[PDB]
């Protein structure tokens, strides 16, 4: 019931108790571990609200005070009469920060308390949503000195009036299948790019076309907005030694901003809650560039490097991988756009885990997502046992809107 | 119930029914996943179901389920259990069970090979000097002058738990570690404690950086005894780099035969507490883990130094650069000397083909993603992108505590 996690590199053992407050389920049972699976009414809401308000009032050292009792009282009143309730600003901010704190898959959580929360609960149209998002983009971008931020649109009501950003991230590149049979741009966004076209977007048909927003206000049909080109900071990718690298014509955007997830706070559901931080280099260099179903550039880079591609055992893929990743980091740093390397980020997370064990009694972590996609065992997180469990407030995955929406 | 796993690179979906035959527990619950935790005396009572379940699996795999032979064998084991409180496996049963323990080993990326396992039956063994002889024979057979063959040697099963056979070494071949007075380590830091036990038991330590350890062998619950593996039986590979000629001057070498000797084989409720087994190396085990873990030989700094990489900021990725060169060297060295080794691209690719094969013919393949994905270059290997189901099937290999923690000394 009280659980140990060991670091195998340093022998440091931590004791986890925080898991006993876990509310949601994992996917796993005593018979099967699902740790590597990507995706494993009035009555229900009152308990959820209470659980949340209890933790909030505890956090501000006023647990069981008159102000605590009065608020629980007031929310109970409100649910009974209205069937939902509204969070105080203070609660909303607490909820959002804690949803990030509880993100078991996020290596960057050392930062979690420095989160700029934009309350867009007064938003009523898609045009207002576009306005909110442009402001989030410009604030978070901060001319390259990135600042963490979330923009929180109105909560779900009867579920027929959902706000949704149809995009998966605020900024992403279009994918188009070719007569050639191949794929131009990012293969991950073909379906969403077609949707956009279908609704009327005129696509430039290049390899790195920033997609438009498709925004859904109040359960309405989504509409299209181009983010002002000048708000989208991009970085040309060059290598500090290989002059030919720039000739590949690679670029990536500075701002990673997740926009398809659901924020749950005290039982309330915020279905449009775009959030953003800054990149760890491997995200772009390893995943976006090298995944076979992504820009899949390994083969071209290796050839330009004149490596032996006759046999897997020359480790030509591995060699090219490191260089691509050196180039990503070098380009971002040269243009003064915030980026973190995987050594620095994982080191930060081990420190954050120590902190969270010490001050909170644990830190849910998902080892499968936390360990970087290159050079695993040379980062400290590889050797750190992690317990994965689900706390609330949280961010949750939700179905892609085009499968839900009725037009 | 059916469970699907998806591959996110290929969209290939697979259906698992095998997990329905899983008996043992995982460590996980609906409230906590223990998937990255490294480590998460039987009565008749519990033995006969375990024997029956095994013999059912065996007779099925020979198309003899429900046969006169199958039934006569149940009756025979049953009587043996109720009369002697244990039972003996037939030779073909021991074979079957040792291969299946491997097939079912969810942390094993090399399982495409599982049906080619040479089984050496050492159940007539009685002494530690006997053990030494069976282990020499295993190593010679397995090494095969660099053309490695998979093998296992299976000493007598546990009886009352006071008469255990055990190999105290964690692998048959491993290098000594000496913790120096200035607090530095000479040799392999992983093996200090054991090297100190060997020493106390009487070993004369050469005390260099690659001393092959003695075997410490316990037969029949007796105090363990030391033996030196004949050096001529210990194949080693000097490490050099195809392009970097200073790489040889690092003085690195490694042994060709990975041979695990501290695990427990369970077959039909019987416990084989000494069952050393050997395969061949995947290059990253040496080049990534054994050379570059901070708690092991830890050569990243010296290698990057000699490569004159910019080491003032981690964001030069100097560690990643040196890491790749070291691994190129290990593969180059082994191949040059004609000693079997597999790279992590080839091994993970083979594994994915094995895993899909298993889903078709067997209804699943329990796999532990945390261990299967290689410790470098994770996402450019197909296994990274493969969803996996981890569950526990028997026959199986299990961890046991190191014997110096539990052994009752005779004197
Ligand atoms: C400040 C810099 C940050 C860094 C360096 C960072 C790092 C990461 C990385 C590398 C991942 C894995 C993503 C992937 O492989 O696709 C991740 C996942 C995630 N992070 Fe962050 N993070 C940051 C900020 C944030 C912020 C601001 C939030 C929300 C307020 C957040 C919530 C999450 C969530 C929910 C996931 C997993 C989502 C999913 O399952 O797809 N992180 N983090
Ligand atoms: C034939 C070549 C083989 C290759 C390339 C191979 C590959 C591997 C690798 C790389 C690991 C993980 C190593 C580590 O990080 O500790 C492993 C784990 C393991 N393999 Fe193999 N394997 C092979 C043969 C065998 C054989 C012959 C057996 C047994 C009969 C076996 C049973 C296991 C077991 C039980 C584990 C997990 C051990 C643990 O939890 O510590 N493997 N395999
Ligand atoms: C199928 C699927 C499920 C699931 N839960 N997540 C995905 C990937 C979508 C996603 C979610 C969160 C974060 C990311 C990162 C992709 N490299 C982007 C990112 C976001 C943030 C906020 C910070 C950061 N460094 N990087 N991607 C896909
Ligand atoms: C602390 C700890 C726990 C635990 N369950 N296992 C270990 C390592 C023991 C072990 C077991 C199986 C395999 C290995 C490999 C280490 N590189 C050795 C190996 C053995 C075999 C038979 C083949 C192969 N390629 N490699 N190590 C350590
Ligand atoms: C199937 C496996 O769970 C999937 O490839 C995961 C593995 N680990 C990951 N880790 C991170 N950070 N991001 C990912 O997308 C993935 N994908
Ligand atoms: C804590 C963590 O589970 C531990 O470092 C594991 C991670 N994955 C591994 N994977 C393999 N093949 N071998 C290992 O020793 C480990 N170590
Ligand atoms: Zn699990």
């Amino acid at each position: 019931r009280f659980l140990k996690v060991k670091n195998w590199e340093t022998d440091v053992v931590l004791t986890d108790t925080l898991h006993l407050k876990s509310t949601l389920e994992t996917g796993c049972t005593e018979h099967i571990c699902m740790g590597s699976i990507m995706l494993p009414t009035k009555d229900q809401l009152f308990p959820l609200a209470k659980e949340f308000l209890d933790q909030y009032y505890s956090s501000i050292k006023r647990f069981g005070s008159k102000a605590h009792m009065d608020r629980l009282e007031e929310v109970n009143k409100e649910i009974e009469s209205t069937s939902t309730y509204q969070l105080k600003d203070t609660e909303l901010i607490y909820g959002a920060k804690h949803a990030w704190r509880n993100a078991s898959r996020c290596v960057g959580r050392i930062q979690w308390s420095k989160l700029q929360v934009f309350d867009a609960r007064d938003c009523t149209t898609a045009h207002g949503m576009f306005n909110y998002i442009c402001n989030h983009v410009k604030y978070a971008t901060n001319k390259g000195n990135l600042r963490s931020a979330i923009t929180i649109f109105p909560q779900r009501t009867d579920g027929k009036h959902d706000f949704r950003v149809w995009n998966s991230q605020l900024i992403r590149y279009a994918g188009y299948k070719q007569p050639d049979g191949s794929t131009l741009g990012d293969p991950a966004n073909v379906q969403f790019t077609e949707i956009c076209i279908q609704q009327g977007w005129k696509a430039p048909r290049g390899r790195f076309d920033v997609l438009p927003l498709l925004l859904q206000a109040n359960g309405n049909d989504p509409e299209l907005f181009q983010i002002p080109p000048e708000l989208v900071l991009e970085v040309p990718i060059r290598h500090p030694k290989f002059d030919w690298f720039k000739d590949l014509g690679l670029k990536w955007y500075g701002l990673p901003a997740v926009s398809n997830m659901l924020l749950e706070i005290g039982g309330l559901e915020f279905s449009a809650c775009p959030f953003s931080g800054w990149y760890m280099g491997t995200e772009i260099g390893v995943r976006d560039y090298c995944d076979n179903s992504r820009y899949n550039i390994l083969e071209e880079v290796a050839k330009k490097m004149d490596l032996d591609m006759r046999k897997t055992s020359s480790l030509w893929k591995d060699q090219a991988l490191v260089e691509i990743n050196i180039a990503v980091l070098y380009s971002f740093q040269s243009d003064k756009v915030t980026i973190v390397d995987h050594h620095s980020a994982t080191e930060s997370f081990i420190k954050h885990m120590e902190n969270e064990y010490r001050c909170r009694g644990g830190c849910p972590a998902d080892w499968v997502w936390i360990v970087p996609p290159m050079s695993g065992s040379i980062t400290p997180v590889f050797h750190q046992e992690m317990l994965n469990y689900r706390l609330t407030p949280s961010f949750e995955y939700q179905p892609d809107p085009w499968n839900t929406h009725v037009w």
